[PDB]
DNA sequence: TTAGAACAGTTTGTAACA
DNA sequence: TTGTTACAAACTGTTCTA
């Protein structure tokens, strides 16, 4: 079972250095590049699952970085 | 003056029994009548402000009920 | 004055190009 | 095979009708 390391959906491949779904690979590019500072409404430890991944952009981006995601040098 | 009790935006009036903005009005009617069960990805204590109010619909709908909002009556 | 619908913009996600 | 990017749908918020 190929699985997004960030939200648990099916992965679609290895994107930006990590096994992710298509939703999370495009979020990462948008977030890591954007000029939109994401502040968590709680504790910087929200649960990122495939039903609530849109809830906290800050915690989703954090889980992307901790999964090894990167914009490739 | 005139600030939303749920998110702190400029309140547009007394909607559904509480002083809210137009955003939290319409969120309440959609959520309270909707068939989507909202589960907080944290500890049911998310900060609801006008910058992050869309993050946690569960904590937002909670704060609506703690503010006296209702359908009808 | 506000409830309710419709419109509009924002945001997220999918599919397709290279 | 994947990174951009465009296309599409989901979603939140605004304006408007009663
Ligand atoms: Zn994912
Ligand atoms: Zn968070
Ligand atoms: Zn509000
Ligand atoms: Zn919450």
């Amino acid at each position: 079972q190929k699985t997004c390391l960030i939200c648990g959906d099916e992965a679609s491949g290895a994107h930006y250095g990590a096994l992710t779904c298509g939703s999370c690979k495009v979020f990462f590019k948008r977030a890591a590049e954007g000029k939109q500072k994401y502040l968590c409404a709680s504790r910087n430890d929200c649960t990122i699952d495939k039903f609530r991944r849109k809830n906290c952009p800050s915690c989703r981006l954090r889980k992307c970085y901790e999964a090894g995601m990167t914009l490739g040098a």
